């Protein structure tokens, strides 16, 4: 079919022999049909292919008007009986032009290649153009080298490849509206970089092209002017001042009021620079050139910083993130796409966990993105396994090439022969199982993909017609609007319906088919979640009964005593992972204690039996501050800055490990210039560093620690401290940090004197891990600590003032002490019995043979 | 060789000869080249050295197309063919120029030079143009970095298009007084970015159009520099200096004088000095180069300390934002333009409101900035508003279509004749009612879009008539002065009128235009206003006290009795609000009552209220306080000594929220010299502190509370506090504050004892609070607290000394962690039932599955 300018073209053409009266529309009439005025500035007569390619519009015109006389006359009625074999052709490959370069209707552009094609004017020298290099070329010419140096957005949107976009309605009608701006006209989108700030643009194409606009923007057009525009499309010094002020010419004026953006939209602090007026004010001034920019938000704060003009120009936008409903929406909208993306079935509930786990694992990571990337990566994931199930072929298929090898081995010889090798034999017939028990697996299999690729590809063919449907709605086309929306969508819909139950649900499964291709809610996100980040804090692993129930059993194994501050965890920690903690505040606890209390150990428990690895946990070193407070804290240097590491020793990690058991140490010796900064993450977790990056702090539970309660705790009153002792803590406590600070803290919590009951068992533990620690079992001490050395230890050792402390010390300077004497003297082969003699007394082995 | 537009020049020339394959390239190609189009402002044209050297101009014109036309035809191979002499002697004689100028290349002038000593042009009316010293006095008036570096101001006044200068009459004459100056005549606007420093600048380009300028000053050029040559970008040391002395040594050569203005200085200061950016501009400070600069107030002393020249070369002129009522003034000589610039009307009232407004919510944004804005989004809403026509009428078009759709669909079947689709003639009685509605719909949107276009367009020919009256007023041409003053100004302002007949202001519709709704007052700019930065009360059209009294029913009915203790703040702050009391003073009050009572919440909501923001309260701890009160306080250490976080809780937050509320938490407790602080702190609000710079604590309302009477009140004498009661606890005040306290406080204000007759509200309120703030679900509790709890809580946990303190905790554990860990037992599947077992516990909804 035709576009407007071409069919005014080929009608003109008829319309021209009607109006000579001749016999036959020749070329001759449709070269005639463009030049319909002599216009300097007119693409069918002077800004022409023709006349930018080869032959001269003077000449031009003389050659079609010798050749209209020449042609012979009717009596108007038996006007054109023909078009010649000459525009039966060309018009016909005016749309092999539109085929070569993609277009979907035949241009004037088109109709003119083709006339290069087949342009001969009849003389003994005849006249002609080039086969069509010129005019390549020369389309290039014509406004359209925007498309060299950008994508027309409205033609792409209307065309098809671009999403739903939902839930950005806000955002685009505000961005329209900063369109209807007079003085700052040109938008701006704001924000943390992958949020679908293209995608708000993409909306507005589409509501340029639906005309939902407000009038005078019916008349826009969007173009992304990017990559080639920038850079690639060019290569000499100078390029960029020439095809800049070349393509934004060609937008400035006449063809819509054209709107343009930038994808890699920081860049205009490089494609702006000396021109960051000349990409726009000026083109503004003279006429409509206007722009949606974007950029992230440490970008904005850098391309305000360097020039702000773009603050005299531009209206700054926020562009927001969605809540796990809109993702879940958006996900929705796109469901059928990431089905058809990779032949794979998407349960609903994966598009809510999805976004769930999105949030609970990477909360500083887009939300959309990350739902989408988890999907799209186990989508990719599952449909990988799918394509050989070797579980079942590999291992089939090598144990018929390994009987080869033995048909071989056996068969081409003289032994072969001889039952020596003619054993051979059975093994032909485990051959013949393998291959009869394969194939039908390889078949099912295949069988279960073609399932997969008949909804592929019917789910791609509804939405074509959808496609469709959009445009001949918004063209009021309704013929053939009614033929998608009546029958041809519906047809496929049942189609896709009755694929679906072609998977032959049985009650042993969810289909016939023995392999799932599916994206479970839980099984295959959870999964995908855990393989990408390795700790999944939604998991609901199913051993929750030590995991969190009987935390306090663990946390009691671990740690021995101080059971008040193990139940005060444990009501934390419940709180944390059974989402009941208010998402608006990570959990956080301040440890208050005497050293060798364990309280330390009780956090790093904490971070042991939660991730599985005591290593977890991310240190802070609360004491050593200054007004550097930088790097080393939640904070990071700013960019600008000489240095990379904007947070290097905190921010990164806590990124690096999304959630964590934070802990810092001796908080008493803290200052405002990070109490400040850690009540940021005590709650509201969403520190901003330096990078503009943020840390969004939500699963982890942050530990402050302090011996600043010693002051009374210490008084020794009882091992479990008592409220009185507690109060002057507290007091303490609050005379050192700002109360308000003190009040987002989930719980104050107060260690008891470590127990000798408890340190009694404590030592056992550090005993048996102290001597697995040391490298292999080639020494140690079969460790028989009996009562004994259990009891020397306590008398000599479990002091009220050290806790633990004075143990390992007392180990070293019996036990180990001893060892290595006995060790040195070469008097320990391997293991090393244990007592006491009255006085701790290291026996000794028989010497070291 | 010859450079860019030299080659190009003659590139052109050999371009025309090949394209319209004339037999030789000659003088009429070369000057086609020049004459590319009838364009004056070409400058290879007419303000060329063609129309400047006599010769009239029109006759080159025809006379050189008329020959491209006349000069014979060839074919490709004799097309152009050579120079010959007569081009080849032009281009060796520009050559000569070359010598004559010192021009390292051969410029388009040169050619021009040469072309016109051998080409005339011969007719029976033969001309020539003037010979070439004549010419080249011509010549040297085109450029000799300006056009690729800045913005001519001057002349974009001459050509209207510029924003009049309002409210700056006086800044702008300082910098042309400073101007004049022989030496270090350059002033340098001092102030705020925002604050319209270059509204000053655009006010010089018109004083020099309106000649108001000296005329050592009125004879020059005025342009608009900096970041082009300073921040846009470089590879190498010295790229931006290289610009600097590129403009400020061409400024001294042929154009007159120049004025030059730099939008920011604190961008150039000089990096450690190093020969860089700043230091190049003293050094030009008697060399002419006069320029205007610009900088902040801040930034200035820090440059000049810093620097040490700057303070010598520039002027400290200040400039500082309007007041309100000026930024009306201003918004008003823009309010007309504002309609026309966005095909809207605008009531006076919006300006006024937006103006106070933009003041109001901006703490960190300037009011004529913000103001400019607000006004010119709310009228872009306005214009945006004219969607009404397709949101109307695509609604109802839309169905239509839908319904047009069904037809089509229904109609191209053969159950189309049946009655299953024939009811389909139904659809057709819908299609044919719908374009019943949408013709006068549409119809009434025309009328409304002309009414309002036709008004627009004779305002827009109003101001251009006006512009040209000005123009000519201001250049003395009393002929065209007086021909628009003659009625062509007045009777365009009565077709305006008559276009104001056509508005037709119809009783039912106060402007025969729902397509513009107009800019309404406070409605528009509220809403615009709350759609830029978040929606307060602060939105209403409301007065002081009335905003205030709303409030204060909705403050009573929140807080659980105190109502006595609410009116004393109310009729202070009425008082306040009005202006009546002594502006110097901020309200203040003493919170009288028990602990636990609700005194800070009572203050809280206060601060929710009047400030809208219960979050903003500033709060104080006076217990843990004593004789060194600092920077937990107001004053912070004197700087000099270590504490330079001055007043780094109190002032911090009153500096950066000065419209909120300060609490002094027990203030009876306060050490005796803070008393005195206080003192000080309850009247005349330039409280100081450490650095010096004071408080001016006027929109704070400071509170101070206290439990001193605290066993009165316990009393229980009366549900509102008797007297025998009160009295006591005023007794008490009066024993331990000075008069001189009580004298300055806005009142004393008296707390009572509430039994839980009314504060189980408050348990029920939490309770709400508490399941509602799960952000990410709604497992919401049978929530059976019947009698048992309401007492549980109110007897376990709501303490009369503590307050709901201890409710919350009684919540969190008997509650949220009982219910935590059964959600980790996979226990409930939704909702939980509430079971108070007597303490307090939930059952287990599902039976433990
Ligand atoms: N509201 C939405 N509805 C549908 N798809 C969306 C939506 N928002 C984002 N997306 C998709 O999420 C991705 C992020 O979109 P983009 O607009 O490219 O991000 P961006 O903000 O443009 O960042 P850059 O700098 O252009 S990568 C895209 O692949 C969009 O298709
Ligand atoms: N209740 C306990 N159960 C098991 N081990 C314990 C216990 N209390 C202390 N320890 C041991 O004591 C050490 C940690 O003691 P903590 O008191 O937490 O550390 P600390 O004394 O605070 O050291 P700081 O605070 O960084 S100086 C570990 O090596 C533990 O094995
Ligand atoms: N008195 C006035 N008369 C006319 N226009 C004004 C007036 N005051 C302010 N403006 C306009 O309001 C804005 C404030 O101007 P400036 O203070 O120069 O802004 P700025 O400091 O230049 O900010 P940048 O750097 O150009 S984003 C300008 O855009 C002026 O056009
Ligand atoms: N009459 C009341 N109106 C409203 N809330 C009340 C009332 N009485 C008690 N409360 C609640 O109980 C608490 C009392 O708070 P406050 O009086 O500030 O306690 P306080 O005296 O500040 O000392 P703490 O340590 O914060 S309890 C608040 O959280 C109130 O919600």
């Amino acid at each position: 079919q035709f576009t407007e300018r071409a069919l005014t073209i080929l009608t003109l053409a008829q319309k021209l022999a009607s109006d000579h009266q001749h016999p036959q529309l020749q070329p001759i009439h449709i070269l005639a049909a463009f030049i319909e005025t002599p216009e300097d500035g007119s693409v069918p007569y002077l800004q022409n292919l023709i006349e930018k390619g080869r032959y001269d519009y003077d000449l031009f015109k003389k050659v079609v008007n010798r050749n209209l006389v020449r042609i012979p006359q009717q009596q108007p009625a038996p006007a054109e009986i023909t078009p010649s074999y000459a525009l039966g052709k060309v018009l016909q490959d005016a749309a092999k032009i539109q085929k070569q370069q993609k277009d979907s209707f035949i241009a004037q552009d088109h109709i003119l290649f083709a006339l290069f094609n087949d342009s001969s004017i009849q003389q003994i020298f005849k006249e002609a153009q080039v086969d069509i290099e010129a005019i390549k070329q020369q389309a290039l010419e014509l406004r359209g080298y925007l498309s060299k140096y950008a994508i027309d957005m409205t033609e792409q949107a209307r065309q098809g490849k671009l999403d739903p976009v939902i839930g950005r309605e806000e955002e685009i009608r505000s961005t329209i509206r900063v369109l209807a701006r007079r003085i700052k006209s040109n938008p701006c989108l704001i924000g943390e970089p992958g949020i679908g700030k293209t995608a708000i643009i993409e909306g507005v194409a589409q509501r340029i092209i639906d005309d939902d606009v407000p009038t005078i923007l019916q008349g826009a057009k969007l173009f992304s002017l990017d990559l080639a525009a920038l850079t690639a499309g060019a290569k000499y010094k100078g390029d960029f001042e020439e095809r800049f002020k070349g393509v934004l010419k060609e937008i400035e004026e006449s063809k819509t009021l054209i709107v343009l953006f930038i994808d890699e939209i920081h860049m205009l602090m490089g494609n702006g620079k000396d021109d960051a007026a000349n990409i726009l004010k000026p083109a503004l001034s003279r006429g409509q050139l206007k722009v949606i920019g974007a950029t992230t938000n440490n970008e904005y704060r850098s391309i305000v910083e360097k020039d702000g003009a773009f603050e005299r120009r531009f209206q700054k936008i926020e562009v927001a993130e969605p809540s796990v409903r809109q993702t879940v929406a958006i996900l929705r909208g796109l469901q059928p796409k990431y089905e058809i993306h990779h032949g794979v079935r998407i349960l609903d509930s994966a598009l809510v966990t999805a976004a769930q786990l999105a949030k609970r694992y990477l909360p500083y990571r887009r939300l959309p993105d990350s739902a989408l990337d988890l999907v799209d990566i186990s989508c990719a994931g599952v449909a990988v396994a799918r394509d050989s199930k070797p579980e079942e072929l590999d291992s089939k298929e090598r144990q018929l090439q390994l009987i080869q090898v033995e048909i071989k081995a056996l068969e081409r010889d003289e032994d072969a022969d001889s039952t020596t090798k003619d054993r051979l034999k059975l093994a032909r017939q485990k051959e013949a199982s393998l291959q009869e028990e394969l194939e039908p697996l390889r078949q099912r299999y295949n069988e279960e993909k073609h399932g997969h690729e008949e909804l592929t590809q019917a789910k791609k063919k509804l939405d074509e017609l959808e496609n469709k449907a959009l445009d001949a709605e918004r063209r009021y086309d309704t013929a053939t609007a009614a033929d998608l929306r009546y029958f041809a969508i519906p047809d496929i819909k049942k189609q896709i319906e009755k694929l679906e139950d072609q998977v032959a649900e049985e009650e042993r499964r969810a289909g016939a088919n023995s392999m799932i291709q599916n994206v479970v809610d839980s099984d295959t996100i959870s999964e995908t979640a855990a393989r990408l980040t390795g700790i999944p804090v939604k998991k609901l692993s199913e051993s929750e009964n030590e995991k969190l129930i009987h935390m306090e059993r663990d946390l009691s194994s671990e740690v021995v005593g101080q059971m008040d501050a193990i139940k005060a965890v444990s009501n934390a920690v419940r709180l944390s992972r059974s989402g009941l903690a208010n998402p608006r505040q990570p959990a956080s606890f301040l440890f208050l204690g005497l050293s060798g209390s364990g309280k330390t150990e009780l956090a790093k428990k904490v971070a042991g039996f939660l991730f599985n690895d005591e290593d977890m946990m991310i240190r802070v070193d609360c004491s050593e501050l200054s007004e550097k407070y930088a790097v080393s804290k939640l904070l990071g240097t700013t960019a600008g800055y000489v240095g990379y590491d904007e947070g290097g020793f905190l921010t990164n990690q806590l990124q690096y490990k999304p959630y964590s058991v934070l802990l810092f140490d001796e908080v008493e010796k803290a200052h405002p210039d990070v109490l400040t900064v850690m009540l940021q993450m005590l709650d509201d977790g969403r520190i901003t560093s330096g990078q503009g990056k943020t840390i969004d702090c939500s699963n982890c539970i942050v530990i402050m620690t302090s011996n600043l309660g010693a002051e009374f705790i210490n008084s020794q009153q009882g091992s479990k401290i008592q409220e009185s002792t507690k109060n002057l803590v507290m007091g303490a406590v609050r005379q050192h940090f700002r109360p308000e600070f003190l009040n987002r803290i989930s719980s104050i919590v107060i260690f008891n004197k470590l127990s000798r009951k408890a340190i009694h068992k404590i030592v056992d533990i550090r005993l048996k891990e102290i001597e697995e620690r040391f490298e292999q079992n080639d020494k140690h001490y079969k460790l028989n600590l009996t009562q004994e050395a259990k009891d020397f230890l306590a008398k000599y050792g479990y002091s009220d003032d050290m806790g633990a402390r004075p143990l390992n010390r007392l180990i070293q300077n019996e036990i180990l002490n001893k060892l290595a004497l006995r060790i040195l003297k070469n008097e320990i082969k391997d293991k090393e019995t244990v007592n006491v003699v009255l006085e701790e007394c290291l026996e000794v082995l028989p010497n070291h043979e």
